[PDB]
């Protein structure tokens, strides 16, 4: 399974290092701008906590 490739498990759609466009959260985790507003306004546990 390609795991080394990484995803946005906000919205199960694609993701990458770069974090010019994708937003980092405080706990260094990385999602698109909107994605941002999304996972903040529920303020639930990190996900991408699982997966490193
Ligand atoms: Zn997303
Ligand atoms: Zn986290």
């Amino acid at each position: 399974e390609n795991v080394s490739q990484q995803n946005c498990p906000i919205c199960l759609e694609d993701i990458h290092t770069s974090r010019v466009v994708a937003h980092v959260l405080p706990c260094g985790h990385l999602l698109h701008r909107t994605c941002y507003e999304e996972m903040l306004k529920e303020g639930y546990r990190c996900p991408l906590c699982m997966h490193s």
